[PDB]
RNA sequence: UCAGUU
């Protein structure tokens, strides 16, 4: 558990581990309650066009982010999935390759 | 379905 970005301000979160079949309205009404929510990205897989297993919250600023990425277990919907802040598929590989202990 | 075609 690294919190990807932890020192930098993000504007959209990432949801994972829903098991339930969660949407845009889903998601919002429950994130609404932290901040100003801009879109809500529902991820369909670029292949088949189906909804690939994640979708990502846009928050109008970073701070309505932060109470939320800082949990990383949010009920929504009714179930409980992952949240976490949501780098891009460009920097989640150079941030996990650069993955540094001490 | 736990990452925007990593």
């Amino acid at each position: 558990s690294q919190r990807p970005g932890a020192h930098l301000t993000v504007k959209k979160i990432f949801v994972g581990g829903i098991k339930e079949d969660t949407e845009e309205h889903h998601l919002r009404d429950y994130f609404e309650q932290y901040g100003k929510i801009e879109v809500i990205e529902i991820m369909t897989d670029r292949g088949s066009g189906k909804k690939r297993g994640f979708a990502f919250v846009t928050f109008d600023d970073h701070d309505s982010v932060d109470k939320i990425v800082i949990q990383k277990y949010h009920t929504v919907n009714g179930h409980n999935c992952e949240v976490r802040k949501a780098l891009s598929k460009q920097e989640m590989a150079s941030a996990s390759s650069s993955q540094r202990g001490r």
